């Protein structure tokens, strides 16, 4: 279906209402390295069995959490292209099913949100990276210093102060210790976005003040819920302050090149001064790999997906046509 428009009345409200429940997980439901959406999941947002179409993720992050339109589409459609199955318009929020229907021929993986390399990626502030068997948990150690970053630098919340400071521990982190930590092109991208996400997203709309509460955090970042009464932010928004962030500590794009400690800029990546490259190379280099040579109806639903990714781009972009037009 075309993605959906931006939300009619945008107004902070009551999102923890009597049509959307928080309910535990029944044997099958799904949940990933994403608490945005394993709230949407597990409030009944999304359906509760972390299975959705894209159509169905943009309208859950408008609606539960005032996420903004452009923002909405561009993630759902790059996570679709590389994790979703494009024939049955399926994506998994968590781990590789058979729900999402019949898999393309590989190297297509259609592996869910819990895919290491495509969208998810290393230096997750509250999930280990892949490298140490679980890229998708909720993880108490790095919780617990996520509220020690925030009893340092934030009064005892989560601000983007303290996004700045824990972005730059968990890379440090990685680099000591992943031999394999990749933190080039998408990943490079979204790591900084996803820290100022709870600052935007997860403080109550009535208050708006970008101080996120450690009780508030726990809720959303481990058990998929959202507070009593919670409101949603009281206007679109999702990377407000990502600058604040990249300004803390400013890092090249790189990986460590099979060793700890061997951290290598790599200057084919893309960075903040080049997003356009980003968008391309997501297209020309990560999608291509996946579906390098695909059948008529494969080429149909990726030319279509690639469309739709695109009008979550940036003005001032070129539209890139790796099947032609
Ligand atoms: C719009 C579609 C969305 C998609 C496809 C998506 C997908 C993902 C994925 C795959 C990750 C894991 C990346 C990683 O850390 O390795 C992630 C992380 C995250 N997402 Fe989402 N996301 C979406 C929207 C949202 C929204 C609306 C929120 C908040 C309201 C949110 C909050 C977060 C946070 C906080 C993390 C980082 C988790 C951590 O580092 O511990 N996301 N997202
Ligand atoms: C800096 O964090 C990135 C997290 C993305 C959140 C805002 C997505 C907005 C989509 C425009 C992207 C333009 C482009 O890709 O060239
Ligand atoms: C929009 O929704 C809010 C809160 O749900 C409501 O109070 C407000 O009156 C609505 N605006 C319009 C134009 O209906
Ligand atoms: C190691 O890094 C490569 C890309 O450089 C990635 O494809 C692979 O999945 C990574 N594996 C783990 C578990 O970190
Ligand atoms: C959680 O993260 C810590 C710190 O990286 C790690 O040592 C531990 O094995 C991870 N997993 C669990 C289940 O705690
Ligand atoms: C984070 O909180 C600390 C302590 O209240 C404060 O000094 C800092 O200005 C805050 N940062 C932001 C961006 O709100
Ligand atoms: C992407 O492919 C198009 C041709 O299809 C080309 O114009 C563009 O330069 C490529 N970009 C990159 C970064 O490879
Ligand atoms: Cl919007
Ligand atoms: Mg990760």
């Amino acid at each position: 279906g075309l993605p959906p428009g931006p939300l009619e009345n945008s107004s902070a409200k009551l999102v923890n209402d009597e049509a959307h429940p928080w309910k535990p997980l029944r044997p099958g439901d799904i949940r990933g390295p994403c608490p945005g959406l394993n709230t949407l999941a597990s409030h009944g947002y999304l359906p509760r069995n972390g299975v959705a179409t894209p159509a169905q993720i943009i309208n859950a992050v408008q609606e539960g959490f005032n996420f903004d339109n452009q923002a909405a589409i561009f993630l759902t459609y790059a996570a679709h292209l590389v994790d979703g199955n494009l024939i049955t318009d399926l994506l998994s929020i968590g781990r590789k099913t058979r729900l999402t229907g019949p898999d393309p021929p590989p190297p297509a993986s259609v592996g869910g949100l819990n895919e290491h390399g495509t969208f998810e990626g290393d230096a997750s502030m509250t999930r280990g990276d892949a490298f140490f068997g679980n890229n998708h948990d909720f993880n108490e150690t790095l919780f617990e210093q996520l509220v020690d970053y925030s009893n340092r630098f934030g009064g005892g919340k989560y601000n983007l102060t303290v996004a700045g400071e824990l972005r730059f521990k968990r890379i440090q982190d990685s680099i000591a210790t992943n031999p394999n930590f990749s933190f080039v092109d998408f990943r490079f991208f979204t790591a900084y976005g996803e820290t100022t996400f709870p600052a935007n997203l997860f403080v109550d709309g009535r208050r708006d003040d970008g101080q996120l509460d450690m009780d508030a955090a726990r809720s959303f970042f481990q058990f998929s819920r959202m507070p009593d009464d919670f409101f949603r932010a009281p206007s679109p928004r999702s990377g407000t302050g990502v600058e604040v962030v990249v300004q803390a500590h400013p890092m090249q794009p790189g990986r460590n090149v099979g060793k700890i400690n061997s951290y290598t800029v790599d200057p084919t990546s893309s960075d903040f001064s080049t997003p356009c490259l980003m968008y391309e190379k997501f297209v020309n280099i990560t999608v291509k790999s996946l579906y390098p040579n695909p059948t008529v109806q494969l080429r149909k639903a990726l030319n279509t997906n690639l469309d739709f990714l695109f009008q979550g781009v940036a003005a001032g972009c070129t539209q890139v046509f790796p099947y032609g037009r």
